[PDB]
């Protein structure tokens, strides 16, 4: 079959890309905006960075900083609520995947009221109308939610993180600039960073993978690999690189899927509020082994673009170098090696496994996985 | 400053991507389409490939096959005309850069009546409204007009081919499938193909160049370089590869510019009806030389991805390998080596040089060029 690609029809890159917002707004005559964000972000004067420009440019805006890490259906509802009573024309998502994924949720439902519940929006959410125009402004080195046609919400009730995929999510314009992301504490940079790396690697070997997708992913890996460290260390230049690499990774996996690393990470989110960045970080290497054999020459390239001199290695050799380069990075970035460090409980392995087994992302894994295979993984990752 | 990226918000790739058309139209309830095309394409049962699917899907369509190679203002007017009298909800561009560039022209003017002239639309076209939704379906290994924000028109009167640039031009969906391109005779595959390679190389070294754009271009070069030959010799899989590479190149140069090769080729089109592809083809290597020194390590990369073992080479060495790899391909592909072979006159070089000096593309050249410098070029290319 043919492959479909869904990208931002417009996107801005580099320190100060946020400056281009006011004009994008004008250029397309929007009247009022609902800013969807964190309270942490508003307090740290990050949102101000945008509202201030909007103010000077005389642009109307209202805020909703109700989002919390791992956005729940109640948050999404509260937002839709705030949205419906603002004369808001569009929305601006300032923040990581949470406020951004929340924002996409709000945009879709506000036009597909049909799906007010928000369960009914999992998988390929059967929407008939494109979401309210949304401007994405990421503040983290990961998610790439600014380009992906997907959002994940948490159903606290059913302690399970569910993924929603719909080409109707996609922002009209994405503003990617490290200036908005400089605030990230080291731990946060590392976490989001590795999430992006995870995104890149899982998309390079996902099942839908093909020419364009592979090209994008491998490049993203390359970028991420050679900068996450310096960024976590503070090098602002490396931060700008990260900002790009995470975005590139999104251009790919969004249009092609991921794998178990994400499938085995979501349940971990829903179960212990384990930061996605950290979850993937911990699994990734292990899941990579579990996948090694079903990835042809892939890992060779992965190992290469990560500094490993894969020259003269055997495919098996390379496959270990790759998995190892990863382990190496997490350690060098401060991510705990085991799930036991992040409070995962063995008595839950069975539950999680099932949660993962079902999770939408899993299907994209190059190597089918059985409940037991996964159980095995969670353990050997504990 | 920041870099802005403008891509297709939606694109389909692969043999049969045209199949996804009917649905797209539906998933976004349009009503009627004006097919902008050739007669050659019509007679060759190529447009049928689309009209047939639309008919079966019960989609209304009207055709306009008045386009000709290197489309003139009169053609663009005649089209706008036919369009303004059809009940045309949106338009579908089936064909190379001509029917596609014609189509974008028609789409823009039909919403920015302000420029019914078509000179008043050169450079950064000051349009205030986005063009009529246009679905691009390329039939050639080049142009990439389906993703670039620019169309070029011919002012037969003031015989000079002028480039028009405007983010409003951009098609809503692009359908890239080698099935539409299989008809290209070898000389055509060759010509359009090298045009694509030309785009990739020029965009890789154009002044606006940066991270994302460098990545895209270098990948495109890689793809094109490794398939054009096979495609021209008949390999359908090589054809599918080309289809992608040319599109990829578009993703880059559209958003960053080109250089002299295109600036020196346009006047050649306007003057002698020289196929854009063959013109670029002939110049390219020469212009590359004139540029070598102002392209850092760029050529080294170019040479590599073209099969050149740039291993123990000096930057000078590599730079020559690159320019050579090109000469090598043109030959292998059947493109005449001198402008004299394509009827270029030596009495006119001064005219052309001026024409090129004024061409919008030129300014992107990494090395400033003077009228005389260009004259030098046209001569050493004759
Ligand atoms: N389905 C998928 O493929 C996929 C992929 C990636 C992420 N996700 C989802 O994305 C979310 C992860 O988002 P996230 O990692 O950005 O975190 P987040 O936004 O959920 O939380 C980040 C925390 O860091 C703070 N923060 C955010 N940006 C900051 C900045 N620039 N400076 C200082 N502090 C900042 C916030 O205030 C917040 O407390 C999860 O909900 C996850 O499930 C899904
Ligand atoms: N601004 C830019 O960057 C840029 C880049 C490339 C070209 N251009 C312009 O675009 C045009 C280039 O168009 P083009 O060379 O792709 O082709 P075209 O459509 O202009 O003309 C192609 C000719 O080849 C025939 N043809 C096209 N597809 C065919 C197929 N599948 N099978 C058999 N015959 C086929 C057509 O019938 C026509 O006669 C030129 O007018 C050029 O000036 C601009
Ligand atoms: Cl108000
Ligand atoms: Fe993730
Ligand atoms: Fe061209």
């Amino acid at each position: 079959m043919a492959n479909r690609m869904i990208l931002n029809e417009t996107a801005w890159f580099g320190r100060g890309a946020v400056g281009a917002l006011t004009d994008e707004v004008k250029r397309r005559g929007y009247q009022k905006a609902l800013i969807v964000t964190d309270k942490t972000l508003v307090q740290c004067g990050v949102v101000a960075k945008v509202t201030d420009k909007m103010d000077a440019a005389g642009l109307a805006w209202a805020i909703y900083d109700g989002v919390v890490p791992n956005p729940t259906i109640t948050v999404v509802k509260e937002g839709l609520g705030v949205f419906q009573n603002s004369g808001a024309d569009y929305l601006i998502a300032i923040g990581g995947g949470s406020p951004q994924d929340t924002c996409k949720a709000i945009g879709i439902i506000s036009n597909n009221p049909e799906f007010a519940d928000v369960r009914s929006l999992e998988g390929l959410s059967p929407t008939n109308k494109p979401s309210v125009p949304i401007l994405a402004i990421p503040t983290t080195a990961g998610t790439a939610a600014e380009v992906t046609i997907n959002y994940v919400i948490t159903d606290e009730e059913k302690r399970r993180k569910f993924v929603c995929v719909d080409p109707h999510d996609i922002p009209q314009v994405a503003f990617i600039d490290a200036d908005m992301m400089d605030g990230m504490p080291p731990a946060l940079k590392a976490a989001t960073g590795v999430d992006a790396l995870t995104h890149a690697i899982e998309g390079y070997i996902t099942r839908g993978a093909w020419a364009l997708t592979d090209a994008l992913h491998i490049k993203a890996i390359e970028i991420i690999a050679g900068a996450l460290r310096g960024s976590v260390a503070g090098d602002k230049d490396a931060g700008e690189e990260m900002a790009l690499g995470q975005y590139v990774a999104g251009m790919g996996f969004s249009n092609v899927g991921l794998g178990l690393v994400h499938g085995m990470a979501h349940p971990l989110g829903a179960f212990y509020n384990t930061p996605h960045g950290v979850a993937n970080a911990i699994l990734l290497p292990h899941v990579m082994r579990y996948n090694a054999d079903f990835t042809g020459e892939k890992y060779r390239d992965i190992a290469r673009v990560m500094g490993v001199k894969v020259e003269g290695m055997s495919l098996e050799e390379a496959r270990n170098a790759a998995v190892e380069a990863v382990f190496a990075l997490n350690r060098d970035v401060g991510i705990p090696p085991h799930l036991r460090d992040v409070g995962v409980r063995k008595e839950d392995i069975p539950a999680l496994a099932q949660a993962a087994l079902d999770d939408v992302c899993t299907g994209g894994n190059p190597r089918e996985a059985t409940l037991e295979d996964i159980v095995e993984l969670y353990h050997t990752a504990w």
